[PDB]
């Protein structure tokens, strides 16, 4: 490996060998169908709300999130980079697709597949990833840096459906070598959203933009139809000319054929025919190819940028609504703008790289933090782009000031902005894209007094319940299979209108979003104030025994939605205490004296009774009425965790909080698989895991990262990082279970998982407050 010296990969990048087999991989631990796309994954390309494309560590474009809210894992084999090399003096050169695999059928059989093992590495530090190619049959060593412009406090480039592939080629040998790099792409119009005639009318055109010192050659892969539909739009690939490279292209090759129409050209001398051809296809799949060819002398390095864009302006949800995607604000809505997007990227990628470096640098340069923590902190952010992210710029047929946003809880449980989860998972948005965060919270504010009296069948018990109760915060803002932002509470496993955590979490999120954006946004507090008061007042009505605290009802009426709580729970009780303290402070800020007084009175009564009911001398009991009421819950003091972040002080005595955190580390962490797998949710006082429900026997990745941040704020530095380390290890390490770029909700002691690609572990960013 002589190429690594010519590029700048951070030491904290996650790494794996190209073509590496992973032996230890986990699988779903439930009986019902659950997504398991394998460990062959990578950092995604594409902006927020753009639709994303997962290019894996083996080189294939395989995890397709272009249909917003859906996950489709299938390798489109025509989509590749390939290399040609010929040493001066040799008769023939060699050509190789840079993909560690081959197609399942006979299509593209002429191409040289099966990039060999031990010949290159993949590296990821989101939003950047890299591949190096160090192959004994390729005298010129190559590397590529690929990324999308995901930039905190930037709501423009961050939305773009674009990726840059910045290639570096170096000749360490003592002979001249001719080199070509070729990007191939299938015209994917009709890949989704088209019920019939899936390739018909697809056609490819070549664009040559020859303006002084900025020559670009691109293929635009579209359809002859000007229809404005979810399926229609354009893909573009292309390259910018640099000194010492020549560009060649082929507008049209057949992807549903043996591929030799293209490969016979590339394999001969690395130069394509430059044949334009706009003839539309009928049944056959087609694709385009863009290549560069150059001669490298001994010791010479060259850099050349390629790009990919996709202009698919309309997203459709299963309930029938069609929306424009956010990036259409910047490029237009007609779906004929892929070249414009590509051109912006090719002309500005160096600036974008620097903007990314500028945001990563403060963390990466901090030599007090271990590399592994940096690996997890950046790579967990993959989910902000890969979580079915929807970001609208108008309904089709519709202008509003704001652009609604939604991130999925996960794909298996396909609900937008699951609030009991976003309490943990929204830290990166408040910290890095706060205008999105505040918009999402205003979305929730607007739903508080919505009433929907139609009934749904509750999954857990078969009972009928009202869809949405006035004054109760919704569980979620709908499903991609139905109507995001329009039909809320798509979740039906439990009835969220009787949940004891949602209303308190809502208030805590509101106050968090004020505190972590500088305590300046009075107007955000003004917008949300009525909903905050309503939420707490409604939750107070669920106090059955007048101890000042809502009563859990002996069912799973909160985020642990198979783990029943009864009476006063540590979890919902502490959240309630903190929400009351937050509402007191908002009342002071807004000069609402009567609110301050009321919530202060409620807080003092509840705080006294919480302490008396639950403090056992060593920790806070799980609850007051369950069979295993004395279980040690990892999340028992979630309200105090948020109170630290919100700077609300002690809601419980410092001494008792410290004892409880030490107990949790001693038991839930250290007595669960030697503390190498995170914090198990429930442990019995005898040091055996609580078996009352499956969720007690799970480590929740987002709960564990949040607990680590809590420990860190409380000065338990070693404990904090050791607790988080188990989550990192399981996700990323060779000794783990292969969950990189699909961090799950949970795993059990065997390492097998529930719900890959999950929002909650974004809570790692709470460690940076
Ligand atoms: O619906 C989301 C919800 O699913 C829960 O799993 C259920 C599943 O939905 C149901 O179809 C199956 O028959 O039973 C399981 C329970 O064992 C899951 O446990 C929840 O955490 C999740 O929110
Ligand atoms: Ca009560």
């Amino acid at each position: 490996d002589k190429i690594s010296h010519k590029i700048d990969i951070p030491d904290s990048a996650w790494t794996i060998g190209i073509g590496e087999k992973f032996k230890n991989a986990g699988h779903p631990n439930v009986k019902y169908p659950m997504i398991d796309d394998s460990y062959v994954q990578g950092a995604p390309l594409g902006g927020f709300g753009a639709g994303t494309i997962g290019r894996t560590y083996n080189g294939g474009f395989s995890r397709w999130h272009l249909e917003i809210g859906k996950n489709k894992y299938t390798t489109v084999y025509a989509n590749q980079f390939s290399v040609f090399q010929k040493v001066e003096g040799n008769k023939d050169g060699v050509a190789q697709v840079l993909y560690a695999g081959e197609p399942e059928n006979g299509y593209l059989s002429s191409w040289k597949w099966d990039y060999p093992k031990e010949s290159g590495m993949y590296y990821a530090l989101y939003p950047n990833s890299w591949y190096t190619y160090t192959n004994k049959d390729l005298p010129v060593q190559l590397a590529v840096k690929q990324f999308s412009p995901i930039i905190p406090y930037n709501y423009k480039e961050t939305s773009y459906p674009v990726a840059v592939f910045k290639w570096t080629a170096y000749n360490p040998t003592n002979k001249n070598v001719d080199v070509s790099i070729m990007f191939t792409w299938q015209n994917m119009i009709g890949f989704f959203g088209k019920q019939v005639n899936v390739n018909s009318g697809n056609f490819n055109k070549i664009i040559k933009d020859k303006s002084k010192d900025s020559e670009i050659v691109a293929a635009v892969m579209g359809n002859i139809s000007n229809d404005n539909e979810e399926w229609n739009g354009e893909y573009s690939i292309g390259v910018k000319k640099v000194p010492g490279v020549d560009i060649s292209y082929k507008a049209k090759f057949v992807t549903t054929g043996d591929g030799s129409d293209l490969w016979h050209e590339f394999s001969k001398n690395g130069i394509l025919d430059n044949k334009d051809d706009e003839t539309p296809t009928k049944q056959d799949g087609i694709g385009s190819a863009i290549a560069v060819n150059f001669k490298l002398q001994p010791g010479q390095t060259i850099e050349v940028p390629f790009a990919l864009s996709w202009d698919l302006p309309i997203m459709k949800f299963g309930g029938g609504d069609k929306w424009y995607k956010m990036y259409t604000k910047y490029f237009g809505k007609n779906g004929k703008n892929s070249f414009a997007i590509l051109k912006e990227a090719l002309n500005n990628y160096q600036k974008w790289e620097k903007m990314i470096d500028d945001w990563q640098k403060p963390i990466l340069s901090n030599k007090s933090k271990p590399d592994w923590y940096k690996t997890a902190l950046f790579n967990e952010l993959y989910y902000l782009a890969d979580g079915g992210t929807a970001w609208e710029n108008g309904k089709v047929g519709e202008k509003r000031t704001n652009n609604m946003f939604g991130l999925l809880g996960c794909f298996d449980y396909n609900y937008y902005e699951t609030l009991d989860v976003r309490f943990y998972g929204s830290f990166p948005l408040v910290m890095l894209w706060p205008d999105i965060e505040k918009q999402v919270m205003r979305q929730f504010a607007d739903t508080i007094n919505v009433q929907d009296s139609s009934e749904f069948k509750v999954g857990s018990n078969g009972a009928m319940a009202v869809k949405k109760v006035q004054g109760m915060i919704p569980h979620d803002l709908g499903s991609s299979y139905a109507l995001p932002w329009i039909k809320i509470n798509a979740y039906d496993w439990q009835n969220p209108n009787i949940w004891k955590d949602l209303n308190s979490k809502y208030v805590l999120l509101v106050y968090r979003d004020y505190v972590l954006t500088g305590k300046t946004d009075k107007e955000f507090l003004k917008y949300t104030w009525k909903s905050v008061k309503t939420a707490l007042d409604k939750l107070k009505e669920m106090d059955k025994d007048n101890d000042g605290i809502p009563d859990n009802e002996g069912i799973p009426d909160q985020t642990y939605d198979t783990w029943s709580m009864k009476g006063t729970s540590a979890y919902c009780g502490s959240l309630w205490l903190a929400a009351l303290k937050a509402a007191q402070e908002i009342g002071k800020v807004l000069k609402d004296n009567e609110a301050y007084i009321k919530y202060n009175e409620w807080y003092k009564i509840a705080q006294q009774n919480f302490e008396k009911e639950l403090w056992n001398g060593e920790y806070y009991n799980f609850d007051t009425e369950s069979d295993h009421k004395d279980s040690i819950m990892a999340d028992q003091l979630a309200g105090q965790w948020y109170a630290d972040i919100l700077r609300l002080g002690d809601i419980l005595p410092k001494d008792h909080v410290q004892k409880a955190l030490k107990k949790i580390y001693e038991f839930n962490v250290m007595k669960f698989e030697n503390g190498k797998m995170g914090a198990v949710n429930g442990m019995r006082p005898d040091g055996i895991v609580d078996e009352s429900d499956i969720q007690a026997q799970e480590v929740w990745t987002g709960v564990t990262y949040a607990l680590a941040s809590f420990m860190k704020y409380r000065g338990m530095t070693e404990e904090a990082y050791n607790t988080a380390y188990g989550v990192y290890k399981m996700t990323y390490d060779k000794s783990g279970k292969g969950y990189w770029f699909r961090t799950p909700e949970a795993w059990t002691k065997d390492g097998n998982y529930r719900a890959s690609m999950y929002m909650r572990p974004l809570s790692i960013w709470s460690m940076e407050v």
